[PDB]
C-alpha cells in the first residue's frame, strides 16, 4: 500500500484538536479526540539522515520491535489464560510520509512556551520524510507528573499491585521485560471501578483500584518472545545508556546489564523486579501525599510498603512477587 499522508491519521478536526502532552528523544506525543474519545498519538521520524533531538533516526527495522511489542501487550486485554488491561491499548499504527503538519507545530510551540521543550522544533522535515505514527488509548497522567497529586500511600499500594500483576501476566504469556519503566512510563487515570481484574495462567483475581487505573507505556527497550522468536532492542554496544547519574533510574540500566551479562536477547525477568524496586523507591522517597499516614491501618500500609522495598529484590520475577510476596496477600 505504501505510506499515507498525515491527514489519513489526523483529518482536519482531529488535527485541530491536537495538544502536545509529552516528548522524548524519540519524538513527540499529542493528545486529541475522535468519536468523543481521547487518544494519544506518538510520532517518530524514521529512515532519514538528519539528526533529530541530537540522535540518528531509527530505520524501519529498528522501530519494528516497539511496534510488535505494543501490539502484543495491547492484545492481552482480550486474552483468557493470561489477561491484563494494565498495558496501554493500541488503536493503530501507520507509516506516514510528509513534512510536519503546521497545526502540530502550533501545538508544539504552545508546549514549548508553557512547559518548555528539550527537543528540536520539528519544522525541518521535507515532504519525503517518513514517520511511524502510533495511536494509543489515552492512559492518563504519568506518575512523575503526579508526584504531589495522590491522596495517600494507600494509593501507592494499589499502583504497585497493578504494576506487578501486569508484568506478571506479560512474563507468563510473552516472557516480557519492560526494561525502561521509569516513572514517566507509569500512567494513572481515574476509574469508577472498585476492583480491577486480571488472569494469570488461568487463575483470575482482583485488585482494589483506590479509584485509579494504571497503564504501562513505552516499549522502546522492551523484550518478549513467542515460539522462541525473540523481539528486543540490542543495547549491548550502547555507551550512554549505562553512564547516567543522579537518579536510581540510571543504576537500573547498570544493574540490568549485570544481571544479563550484556546479553539482551536472553530472558531475565529479574529486570522487572528491579524496575518495580525503583518505582517502590519513588513511592517512598519522592512522591508526597496530600494526606500523611495518620491512622493505625495507614501507618501499617506504610510499614508494608517499606517491607516490600527491603525484601522484593530477593524475588526472581514479577510473577514470583505477585504470587509469593506478603504485600499482595
Ligand atoms: N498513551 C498515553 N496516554 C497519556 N500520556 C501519554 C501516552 C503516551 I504513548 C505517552 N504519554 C505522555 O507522553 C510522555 C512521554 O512519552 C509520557 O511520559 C506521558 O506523559
Ligand atoms: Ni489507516
Amino acid at each position: 500500500k505504501g505510506p499515507v499522508p498525515f491527514s489519513h491519521c489526523l483529518p482536519t478536526e482531529k488535527l485541530q484538536r491536537c495538544e502536545k502532552i509529552g516528548e522524548g528523544v524519540f519524538g513527540e506525543v499529542f493528545q486529541t479526540i475522535a468519536d468523543h474519545t481521547p487518544v494519544a498519538i506518538k510520532i517518530i521520524a524514521i529512515e532519514g539522515p538528519d539528526l533529530v533531538n541530537g540522535s540518528h533516526q531509527k530505520t524501519f527495522e529498528e522501530i519494528l520491535p516497539e511496534i510488535i511489542i505494543s501490539k502484543e501487550l495491547s492484545l492481552l486485554s482480550g486474552e483468557v489464560c493470561n489477561r491484563t488491561e494494565g498495558f496501554i491499548g493500541l488503536n493503530s499504527v501507520h507509516c506516514v510520509q510528509g513534512s510536519y503538519p503546521p497545526l502540530l507545530l502550533k501545538a508544539w510551540d504552545h508546549y514549548n512556551s508553557t512547559k518548555g521543550s528539550a527537543n528540536d522544533r520539528p519544522d525541518f522535515f521535507k515532504d519525503d520524510q517518513l514517520f511511524i505514527v502510533l495511536e494509543f488509548e489515552f492512559g492518563g497522567i504519568d506518575l512523575e507528573q503526579m508526584r504531589t497529586k495522590l491522596s495517600s500511600l494507600a494509593t501507592a499500594k494499589s499502583i504497585l499491585h497493578q504494576l506487578t500483576a501486569s508484568l506478571a501476566v506479560a512474563e507468563a504469556s510473552l516472557r516480557f521485560e519492560h526494561r525502561d519503566l521509569h516513572w514517566g512510563n507509569v500512567l494513572l487515570k481515574k476509574t469508577s471501578l472498585k476492583k480491577l481484574h486480571y488472569t494469570l495462567n488461568g487463575k483470575s483475581s482482583t485488585i482494589p483500584s483506590c479509584g485509579l487505573q494504571v497503564s504501562i507505556i513505552d516499549y522502546t527497550l522492551s523484550r518478549l518472545e513467542r515460539d522462541g522468536i525473540v523481539v528486543f532492542c540490542d543495547v549491548s554496544m550502547d555507551e550512554d545508556l549505562f553512564t547516567g547519574d543522579g537518579d536510581y533510574q540510571f543504576d537500573i540500566y547498570r544493574l540490568m546489564k549485570k544481571e544479563n551479562n550484556n546479553r539482551w536477547g536472553e530472558y531475565h525477568p529479574y529486570s522487572n523486579v528491579l524496575w518495580l524496586h525503583y518505582l517502590t523507591d519513588k513511592m517512598l522517597k519522592q512522591m508526597t501525599f496530600k494526606t500523611k499516614c495518620n491512622t493505625p491501618a495507614m501507618k501499617q500500609i506504610k510499614r508494608k510498603i517499606q517491607e516490600f522495598h527491603r525484601t522484593m529484590l530477593n524475588f526472581s520475577s514479577a510473577t514470583d512477587l505477585l504470587c509469593q510476596h506478603s504485600l499482595f496477600k
